[PDB]
Parts: structure tokens; C-alpha cells; sequence
């Protein structure tokens, strides 16, 4: 089976390397990057990432249900489009399957 919780760690350790301010929208806004993995909000949130992930290859990925979220948080099509390159560059990281196809069904609802 495919390591996709190692997968996560690595696109979030990307996505707020390059993108800081991202993280002041969640509930590990100021923790360092290297202390993330002992943090209880962040693991929360990379299990629900994961879910999604497991979720869309699947087949029961709400993503009109994901992307009404984001906007709820004034997420939008900026934020995905770096998303996308974040995760690409993850799952290159671990030899695992690309996610592309996935995060395009959430920006046509963005
Ligand atoms: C690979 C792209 C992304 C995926 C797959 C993803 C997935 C998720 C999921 C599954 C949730 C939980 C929704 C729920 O509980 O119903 C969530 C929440 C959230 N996402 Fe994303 N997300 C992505 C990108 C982003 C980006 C770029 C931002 C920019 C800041 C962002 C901000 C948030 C925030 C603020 C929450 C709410 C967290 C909280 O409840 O404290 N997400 N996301």
C-alpha cells in the first residue's frame, strides 16, 4: 500500500515553506515547521488530508463539498494552484502516484 501519511507530511512541509501566511488560517499558526509532527492540530489535519487523498482515489470525493469549505475560510484558486505544485513535488519526492487530476476537480468549483 501506497505511504500516503508520508506524502502528506512532505507536501505540507512545502506548501508553508514557500507560502508562510498560509498557516496563520490554522490551528498550528506559529509553530515551527520541524516541531509540526508532535503537534496535535496539525495531526488532525494531515489525517483528514489523507482521508480526502484515499477518498478521491477511491471514488467518493465530495469536491464541491471541499471547495465550498475553502471559500468559507477565503480559500481560493490562488491558494490551489500553489497546492497543486506542493504536492507534485511530494509525491515525486516518495515515487508515489500523481494527485493532479484530484486538485483540478476542486479548482472547477473555485
Ligand atoms: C492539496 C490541497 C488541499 C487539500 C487536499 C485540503 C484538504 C482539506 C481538508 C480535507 C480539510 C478538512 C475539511 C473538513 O473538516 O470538513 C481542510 C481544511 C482546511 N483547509 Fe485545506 N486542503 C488543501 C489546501 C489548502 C490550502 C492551500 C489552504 C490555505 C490556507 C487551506 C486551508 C484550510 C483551512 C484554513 C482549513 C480549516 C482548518 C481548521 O478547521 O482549523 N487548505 N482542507
Amino acid at each position: 500500500m501506497v505511504n500516503w501519511a508520508a506524502v502528506v507530511d512532505d507536501f505540507y512541509q512545502e506548501l508553508f515553506k514557500a507560502h508562510p501566511e498560509y498557516q496563520n488560517k490554522f490551528g498550528f499558526k506559529g509553530v515551527a515547521l520541524g516541531s509540526l509532527k508532535g503537534n496535535a492540530a496539525y495531526k488532525t489535519q494531515a489525517g483528514k488530508t489523507v482521508d480526502y487523498i484515499n477518498a478521491a482515489i477511491g471514488g467518493s470525493a465530495d469536491a464541491a463539498g471541499l471547495a465550498s469549505r475553502h471559500k468559507g475560510r477565503n480559500v481560493g484558486s490562488a491558494e490551489f494552484h500553489n497546492a497543486k505544485a506542493c504536492l507534485a513535488k511530494a509525491c515525486s519526492a516518495h515515487g508515489a502516484p500523481d494527485l493532479g487530476h484530484a486538485i483540478d476537480d476542486i479548482l472547477s468549483h473555485l
